[PDB]
């Protein structure tokens, strides 16, 4: 099966080390990214279907990297049906759970922890809800695991150890061995950073974050309450470790993070998620409300915002997509300048602060969405011929 | 009836035009602020709730300007259940229809869009959603309304004008003339004022808003998509209308109408609301979120911040409420720093970007809140004694 | 624009006084049943869209007269979204509403009723959810209502009155009036009977019923309380009204309804209704299983049972459907004994007390359901050629 | 902790080999019934907390022993949120899982069904769904199950074999030796009997329950497709397992059930539940349905159908509640004849086949419901003085 999108006026690659391509044309076939190029691409198309962009922006689909799910399309969070429809049309294609703290009477202990991190796992991968990519299984650390519940975890398919600190696993001292045990065993290991719910130890430190080890620091802008600035530093000067910005987060952090990681070269390691469902609320179009932000107030190119949004993310995940070269996956979005913009283009809405309007979205390279239900219009909507 | 707050740390009144007062003790009689000083007011308590603030912050409870509710306590635009009473656990006490768009079936014609805000008008007063003071009718203007609609609204009990552009009334020669009617019987107006779903008439000009003369600019900074800077400038300096900021909006004008306002000694006509549900989403902490990204990225006293959420908007819409005074109603929140917040208090926590721990909230001088599901923990809860 | 459904096992009219019609083929000509007969009728087919029944039965889509709508497909009272499109599963084409109890705050004075009313009418003819032909504005009678209320409603498209009882309007004396106005002005009128919450007047009786004059004896089995047997016998005999057999009422009554009623001649008057959304719960199969339920415990036909769920209930509200005749409307249902029953077919599988499998539903002669996701499977399922 | 009924006018055991109590009083301490009897129980009560019953009658709470819980309280077959709330208004104070076919992308490996099971489990005796007591954990028989898997399980709190044959485990000659293991290890084993959605094998023999060993023959008139009177009869006569009627199912079968049961002194054995979630709906009146049918239908004592929704069930299930009797679990309910009613008290309601009024219902002896929101209201309402 093939699919080409022909007449790109701009396409955003999600690598941040080339972020924009020099091409009007990509060609997928059997659900990869095959081509990139010019017109020469259409001889030889034969019956591929063919989508027109109408000199709209082509982008990688984008990557929530912090979602609270629990089974399905429903969050208990905040009573809403369907969430993760609605974050497709924001064009959101993979989602990374951060742990499943809002699951109903969930098991704390042991054996439960892991038990339910399986189930999820396998669910999600069972059915993409609205065909969303969901890695639906990340373990909350709690007193008792063991090395061989992260061996049976693995065999099971579980990949990702959710948010340290939401359960019982919360200082280093604790912390440390669990995740070398996770590591050894092929996971990728997230770490709440901010503001607890506990009087004792209020806040994490750099310290807390430099021992623990973790591939992600999460909520790094806080979940919703922020660390300091000077832990801010301390994580962005003393590790290589992922800088998670979230839009549920404090957006004065946000800016720092990102005016600071462009100073000190570290704009790679900055990854977007919602951290939603959560007492803020549900926000699909919360991806796209990064990227607007931090390109429009913290003078970020917006095709920097992107790979944000796609390749960095998938870079610390190790999946193959987020990014428009050949041979990765063809999750893509077709999206243009919404109606009433100043804005000439997609990446000119970003910069602008203006959310852009997505028309078409593919994952495996099969139309998921040909109009978003949530964004506004796009001007120049593609049309699949 | 009567409430006694004492051992409060800060009161901020809501009032732009003395935004703190200098007093540690509130006394509520009959739903009602009756005096506000030193622990003097303690004398002869009687029966009286007493209530510990244990030396946090009093603030008025919240207004959202622009709630799109369509009935009850479900949103169907994001299928969420107990929305409102969501956005209560986030300080908001009184919420604003920005009109029914999302009605299912939505009446199109002069007397159904006349009878839906008629329904929804008397049924939110019939019925608060968690306590919540809704003014649920908000009539979107279509082709065919009469002045004698107005009346007949009017009579029962409808004063709102939902936003101007939802419906088939558009364009300024159409508009102009139901406004008059509509401010002629002592209806507020809202208007629609950034890109819309019409490619031939995108944006919404200044000019738009100066002939049809609302008294609400709705989503200044866009809903999502903003009108130009120009257009911000024509609008803060050719009116005296209210600048309405909408968190589901774009964050870059939302700083510019700030900054400017600030500059331009315009701060009393900045006021805050959601545009929700929405295709953005929920974001039951969306008017918190509002105070902390002006406060914290556009460089206004966070006690100012709160105005916006709240004198401000009852000012615009003649509500006995809002304001720390004696006679107005007891709507009151008591909040602090979250934990783990490098912030000492509550507004300093919004300064910082830290949405504030919510521990009491109050409506009519009645406890709706004794603890916020969904802010984070207050560092210092108020006790009910 | 045809359709052509050929190979039919059984037609069941709908028609009590012809339940069977002795064919196998029917055309669909613009929405309209065109003609009934043999293969006759296949000749010169053209471009018509074919439906192989595959020698199963077709019905006419099943009225539930009795359901509380509020406006779109959400429902309060039991906080479940979608339930008519779960409905529609169950071959619900049309609903009747019985007035809108559960419209949060509804609105009870007059004017509000009124309002209320026209907005739910108009809304459910401006977007039918999922296809299923909705009536729904019921008026509820409150103190007030003038005969001048009665014509406004006329002219906005109402022509219901909700269950008699459900507002401030309760005694004989106070209806009689207001039921006359109705009827002067093309309204059809329904009566709560049965047990009330009211402890000084408990329950509804004959004389009630006589005085007031509706044109059905809404819940005749109880919603969910059933009023005596002796009152039963008076409604039967005193009266030609329609005699509502609900599913959420009681059962020992419900039995003794349709026995009586075929031992006096008075099945024509007997129509199925759920009393759902209600206390009881929500029953998507709900018409489905009184149809079972009176022909396997009650000794009706199939056939006849049938008749109570469509054409009995059309006749009474002057519709021009529920029956399988030219002219008609082509509300159809192809239906088959279930997997594993002992009955051979549709009708066999009624009287055995089990709930047909579903294949197909037309309304208006579009396919709104190719397999019932709510039923049992059809052992012989019809497909779209 | 002391709680004291008084002024009872009947007590209704739950035990069917003594249904009623001649006592007008029950004392409950620490959570468990600790007397029946008369005035002396109200001598030194102490700070005990007193309930008045006004005259009405109590009974144990009800079970509904066929849930299909897929976590916490949203529905997802019916899409329907705090349906398990819902069911304890109408007097359910246990559910037991039939297993959890609705779980989104259910795990259907060996390893994936145990990890749900455990899952569901664990969640629900960590939190009670309204204070009801959930047994949540039905494990789905999957080919690949060990012996091994059964101890883990059981070791986990695991103590429910779910629906045989809602899994790749469907023959007999398959099941069995699965059903071996879980009765070797403590298990109470539920067994799909009635029509299926397998063509080839279209329904469930009486041979196939001798096979297979359940402790319950779920749904015996079917779910909703019934088994022949040919194989009920067998079933009766051959075995001594629970016959479980349910309310998503045949009535004709039902009654057919509850008659020979009668007659061979086998209704010790019958048992109630829903069937619910499924493609029927969600009936949280269910249980009393089931009761109100049985009793008016069927011609069964009324006070007989209540063993049949209590002390029958939670004899197969082992369970120390659904009788009164010192030492049993405080689940008691508070009812009525409702309001207009022929029936003088509870009941007779029942057997006159209306749903009688709830007013109280305790579980542990905590009162949980003061009014049922959803039975009618009761004549005599209970007082908590
Ligand atoms: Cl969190
Ligand atoms: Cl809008
Ligand atoms: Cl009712
Ligand atoms: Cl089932
Ligand atoms: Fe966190
Ligand atoms: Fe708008
Ligand atoms: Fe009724
Ligand atoms: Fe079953
Ligand atoms: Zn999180
Ligand atoms: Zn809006
Ligand atoms: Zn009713
Ligand atoms: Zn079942």
């Amino acid at each position: 099966s093939k699919t080409i999108i022909k007449n790109i006026g701009k396409i955003v690659s999600g690598d941040i080390k080339s972020p924009v391509l020099q091409a009007d044309t990509i060609v997928v076939e059997d659900g990869l990214i095959a081509a990139i190029g010019g017109e020469e691409l259409m001889k030889d198309a034969g019956d591929a279907t063919i989508i027109d962009a109408a000199g709209s922006t082509v982008t990688p689909g984008l990557l929530d990297t912090h979602v609270h799910v629990s089974g399905g399309d429903y969050a208990p969070r905040q009573k809403t049906m369907d969430f993760i429809s609605s974050a497709l049309h924001g064009g959101v294609t993979t989602m990374i759970s951060a742990g499943s703290p809002h699951f109903p009477g969930r098991p704390k202990d042991a054996a439960g922890t892991k038990a339910l991190a399986i189930t999820l796992s396998k669910s999600y991968y069972n059915a993409r809800p609205a065909g969303v990519k969901v890695h639906g299984g990340a373990v909350i650390l709690e007193k008792g695991l063991t090395e061989e519940d992260f061996i049976e975890m693995k065999k099971e398919g579980v990949w990702i150890v959710g948010e340290v600190g939401l359960g019982t696993i919360k200082n280093p001292e604790d912390a440390a061995p669990m995740v070398e045990w996770a590591h050894k065993h092929g996971f990728k290991v997230q770490m709440h950073t901010g503001g607890t719910s506990i009087p004792g130890s209020s806040t994490v430190t750099a310290d807390d974050v430099i021992k623990t080890k973790p591939d992600v620091v999460s909520h790094i802008n806080g979940g919703p309450t922020a660390i300091s600035v000077q832990e801010v530093d301390r994580i962005m000067d003393e590790t290589d470790f992922a800088m998670e910005i979230v839009q549920c987060g404090n957006p004065k952090i946000a800016d720092y993070v990102a005016r600071r990681a462009a100073e000190k070269g570290q704009l790679g390691r900055v990854i977007f998620g919602n951290d939603a469902p959560s007492g803020t609320g549900l926000i699909p179009l919360g991806i796209l409300r990064n990227m607007c932000q931090i390109a429009s107030m913290s003078d970020i190119d917006p095709e920097v915002a992107v790979c944000m949004a796609t390749g960095n993310s998938t870079a610390v995940y190790g999946l193959n997509t987020g990014v428009i070269a050949p041979g990765k996956e063809a999750d893509l979005i077709i999206m243009d300048t919404p109606l009433g913009s100043v804005a000439e283009d997609a990446m000119g809405a970003i910069a602008a602060g203006d959310i852009p309007g997505i028309s078409v979205v593919l994952i495996d390279g099969e139309a998921v969405v040909t109009k978003s239900r949530n964004t506004p219009p796009a001007k120049r909507a593609a049309k699949i011929l």
